């Protein structure tokens, strides 16, 4: 029940907050308030002991920062397995990039001042205890980070202390603050953080690109030149009366779209995030299924091709920081619009000329490791 | 009056679509049908043989592609000093890019196959004469290049001769087709373009981002997360009804807008424009204006500090071939915002803390050229 | 008389200080004191001011700093030909570099605050006039720049108002303030700086080696290994009286001393200086004379090898900014002395076995410009 369940990324979901149910979690508690988990499992925090150690940091002996009497390891899943699998887990649940930061803060002293960060947090705790305060968000749901004077946070809202097994979420705009109290421990806690930029805002500006390319199309006013020297003769009247029309006539054109297009967004996600965790060749009469959908982007480029591309062979060691997949002919766009769009499908039954690059297609796709055959 | 004007960028255009009043350029051509412009002024026709010569060609004895029977050489501007006054002049004009190119064909060959640009076109007649054929658009106002069927096209609207000293306006979207009639004389022109994605819709896609981060600043529906996958898991009916609805209250908010923020176009125009062509100090006391002003570009970027960009120092060797300024503190953007809506001001009246703050920001603009003492 | 006569680097000095006589600048102000030479010679005063112009700062139109209300133009004799022509015949007057550096400020406008520099300077007025204070030194003969606060400087021993053509010279470590005077004319000037890092204390830390060297070959005491673990095992009483000991033997030896060696001062000198300003073939019987002594280094480094090098080649457009020879075997070392230490020598009275190699190594000097047939 407690032990984290590696079977599917809902099963691990459904693990890590246990024993809260995650329909509990989506109504009461995602993007709405803290959620405390205090546990009696010694069997859970000798797990989560194992996750990142003091001693881990001395077996690196850049990777961290020295934020006052505070150490901050990033992206300890670089080389921790086990961190990799849970956050690997957690990319397919949220389809979200998912980050890590370790705080080591010895007994006795103060952790960061109060703030807020941009982006969903689980905070694990893996050795010792902290103190923690939460405050009133003053910006409910943050885009960014910043600290906040002690004297605009008020009271806190919620305060206790955190233990080995403990597990902490709270939203983006939770103004928070920890400590280690006084004593022999340090405490040892793992940040897991998403959905940083993955706001309405953010996808409503991913896909009105692909929007007014498809109204243009169809809509003159939209291919007509805007008057010259627009862009430098302070803003005038004219301008945001035409920009509310074109926004208002795509409003109306979305109600019949079926199809968003990701600019940049799902490109980003797939060519960031974690590899899958590591430790039949088809032919024209079977059947195959597109497998890793989610791990996956088939856009069309430029004379066009079709290109795609996958998360599979990403680098887990630059995962964070900051610093692989096959292309087609246009003609092949409508058998590999079959092949996503369908649960399983026969070689044999793909929309192209030959038998042969129905075979050659579905040969290609299974060198990445993107079908597998039923 | 046919003598090419170079007191202002307005009395360059005027001179160059001679006798034809701007007026009724803009009420009647631009974005909407072709402008013949037959002369017959042999000054303008020693003029422009002068634009570009067959000779300069083998004054280069890459810059020049060979499409069939069809020279063309890209951008001579970067090399002819006349062309580079005029679309230094034209861009001004326009606030758009403006390239050139050169099409030189023998006596007696077909130019190019009938097609349509993206490009609104200003064709000078240099050298002998070229006979054109102009059909309806299938695409008007198109926002791509293309080839059309001999078949698809119909029978010509407009068919001319063009020789030294005549011009030739077209919008984009025109069909074309021009060939050198039989005889000893070889045809020379120059097609000087602009408007390229210069329109509405490429403005408000350009516009749209800081509206959103405005909006988003004072509404929580904008700064909520997507549902979990939405990127990943075909379109939904619920992602366009939202969206619908955003692009709806963005509408409604723009009506309130008194300034819109350029994303890239503003930039790209400042950053690949020409340079001006070519061939007192100020003090606590004495009255600045801006110079320039539609050369340069305000933004501020990431701590975060104030950037000022010009193409007063711009490479004409590079100009279309697609292969300077300052920085001040955030306290300076009251002080810098006079100084950009302001048509003259006093150094004292500037918004700066010291009087020594206030002469060294008007000294910095100075020595880049971007202010004038009055 | 006022004119500056570049004959010699002598009469370039001698006319530069004009009316002081260089007995009297070298006994009473050179490294003592300030002075101060006011004239009245407009010939003069149209030649300084023909040395550099605020309009020199538009034909370059990084080169300069904006420190609050000045431009500061670094090294103008990189383009101000005058400025070169001076400042390489002053490079052969002190045996030092001599770098410049030109202030313009505005009417009306406080230049830099009290301060010292670290350099001998030689202030020409060029444009306007400029209000100076010079105060007593805090560290006479200073080392480094530093600016002094107002309430430790004291008052003004010397104030005055330079005008065009007229010359300030002051020795490192004068405080010193000046300013623009309030009415219509800026104020340009440039200071020629020398004598950086050029005293008795870099001198002895430049031939020190040379003289422990030459002592260890005949000392085995210098020669002896320090006790085990000196470098680390807060300092003890041991070392430093075994090297009073050493220091006073060296004293001692000195005094017999009749070369010392430069480990990198001449070296520098002669790969950093500004070039010779610019706008018969020898025989085995013809007479030979070094010449540029003062522009060439001559060294013997690893077998060993004698190594010439010197500045004839030197980039005029790299000095001061911070960002050519020969080589012959060990024999010639003897033949090369000769050259070095006499007036003049016969090319068969070198020592050299052959006639052929005294007529190679002569021949060598010659396509470098190193000798002078008599
Ligand atoms: O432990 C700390 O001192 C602070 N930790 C955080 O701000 C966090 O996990 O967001
Ligand atoms: O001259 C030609 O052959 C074709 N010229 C063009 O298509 C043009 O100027 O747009
Ligand atoms: O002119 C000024 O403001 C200051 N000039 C100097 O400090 C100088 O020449 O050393
Ligand atoms: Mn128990
Ligand atoms: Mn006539
Ligand atoms: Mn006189
Ligand atoms: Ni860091
Ligand atoms: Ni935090
Ligand atoms: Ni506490
Ligand atoms: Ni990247
Ligand atoms: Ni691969
Ligand atoms: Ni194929
Ligand atoms: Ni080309
Ligand atoms: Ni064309
Ligand atoms: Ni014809
Ligand atoms: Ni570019
Ligand atoms: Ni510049
Ligand atoms: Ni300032
Ligand atoms: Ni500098
Ligand atoms: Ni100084
Ligand atoms: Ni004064
Ligand atoms: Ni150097
Ligand atoms: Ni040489
Ligand atoms: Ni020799």
């Amino acid at each position: 029940p407690s032990a984290l369940n590696f079977d599917s990324p809902s099963s691990l979901f459904e693990s890590l907050i246990s024993p809260i149910k995650t329909e509990t979690f989506f109504k009461e508690f995602w993007e709405q308030k803290p959620l405390l988990i205090q546990r009696d499992d010694p069997a859970l925090a000798t797990y989560y002991g194992s996750l990142f150690k003091l001693t881990d940091l001395k077996s690196l002996c850049k990777d961290f920062d020295q934020k006052r009497a505070t150490i901050q390891f990033h992206q300890p899943q670089r080389f921790k397995d086990e961190l990799w699998r849970i956050q690997e887990k957690l990319e397919c649940y949220f389809g979200s990039l998912v980050g890590s930061n370790v705080y080591i803060t010895p007994a006795g002293s103060q952790g960061l001042p109060p703030h807020y960060d941009d982006v969903e947090v689980f905070i694990l705790q893996l050795e010792g205890e902290k103190h923690w305060r939460l405050y009133h968000p003053t910006v409910p749901l943050a885009r960014e980070y910043s600290v906040e004077a002690e004297e605009r946070i008020g009271r806190p809202v919620h305060e206790f202390m955190l233990k080995p097994g403990d597990l902490l979420y709270f939203p983006r705009g939770t103004i928070h603050q920890a400590d280690t109290p006084a004593g022999l421990a340090h405490s040892t806690h793992v940040t897991i953080s998403t959905y940083q930029n993955n706001s309405w805002g953010d996808f409503l500006l991913d896909t009105i690109s692909g929007l007014v390319f498809d109204t243009a199309k169809e809509d003159v006013e939209l291919r007509t030149g805007i008057p010259r020297q627009l862009l430098l003769q302070e803003s005038t009247t004219v301008a945001t009366r035409r920009l509310s029309g074109f926004l208002r006539t795509l409003a109306d054109r979305l109600e019949g779209t079926k199809e968003l297009l990701s600019s940049d967004m799902k490109k980003d996600f797939i060519m960031h995030r974690l590899p899958p965790y590591s430790a039949k060749l088809p032919r024209l009469d079977s059947v195959v299924r597109l497998q890793f959908k989610d791990h996956i982007v088939l856009t069309v480029l430029p004379e066009k091709m079709v290109y795609i591309y996958h998360s599979l062979k990403n680098s887990r060691e630059t995962h964070m920081m900051g610093n692989h997949g096959l292309r087609f002919p246009l003609s092949h766009l409508d058998a590999l619009k079959q092949i996503w769009n369908s649960p399983a499908i026969s070689v044999k039954d793909l929309k192209l000329t030959t038998d042969e690059e129905k075979e050659s297609l579905v040969l290609s796709l299974w060198t990445e490791c993107l079908i597998q055959v039923v």
